[PDB]
């Protein structure tokens, strides 16, 4: 029937609207103690609105992207050299922690881009009070490398390269990137393929010779 997303799952949370984008929490679930420390989620992006409604036992964020942003879906139909710049963007985003509290999942569902291929998050967990309330790097990592791999090689879902990586058709470029070590070791492959996708692409505007 309905299944829960890796989002509702890992949030422990309902996705009862996509438009507006709105997620249901239990308050009684959760680790925040004073509503006033999801204030911050106002304050992620100057490009996102998010409303916040701290009920007696539920928390509501309602996330109202511009208009004019793209979906994950809608990059995944670009350019090959297009995606893979997307996805250096994205290492490029989640490489460090947040100071102000802020903690990121990444999954396709999470995420929307501007005319500039930068991506953007839709929910943004607060450290110690609304999931995902901790920081776990491995985590994090594996999402990352699932992420931009449903983005660029694209051959599986998300789900399932971040599941069952280890049982499927492993590329190339792909193996390098299950590969590697941590976040910086993700964006030294992908730039190497930028390179080498970005020489294949100007081999199109020449005409040997
Ligand atoms: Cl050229
Ligand atoms: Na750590």
């Amino acid at each position: 029937s309905e299944k829960k997303t890796y989002l509702e799952t890992q949030l422990d949370a309902v996705m009862i609207n996509d438009q507006p984008y709105t997620v249901i929490f239990q308050r009684a679930k959760l680790k925040m103690q004073d509503p006033l420390e999801l204030e911050v989620l106002k304050e992620v992006d100057p490009c996102i609105v998010r409303d916040i409604d701290v009920s007696e036992d539920e928390v509501k964020v309602v996330i109202k992207p511009p208009s004019s942003f793209l979906t994950f879906a809608a990059i995944r139909k670009t350019t090959l050299l297009s995606r893979i710049r997307a996805a250096i963007h994205l290492v490029s985003k989640v490489k460090h922690h947040s100071a102000r509290r802020l903690i990121f999942i990444v999954c396709p569902e999470n995420l929307m881009f501007n005319r500039a291929l930068e991506p953007f998050f839709l929910h943004v967990g607060v450290k110690e009070s609304l999931p995902p309330d901790e920081w776990d790097d491995e985590r994090l990592l594996r999402e990352v490398k699932a992420t931009v791999l449903a983005l660029t090689e694209g051959e599986y879902r998300f789900d399932e390269y971040l599941k069952f990586h280890e049982t499927l058709k492993c590329s190339p470029i792909a193996k390098e990137l299950w590969q590697a070590d941590h976040l910086d070791a993700v964006l030294a492959v992908l730039e190497k393929w930028v390179d080498e996708e970005e020489a294949k692409e100007r081999a199109k505007v020449h005409i040997p010779k």
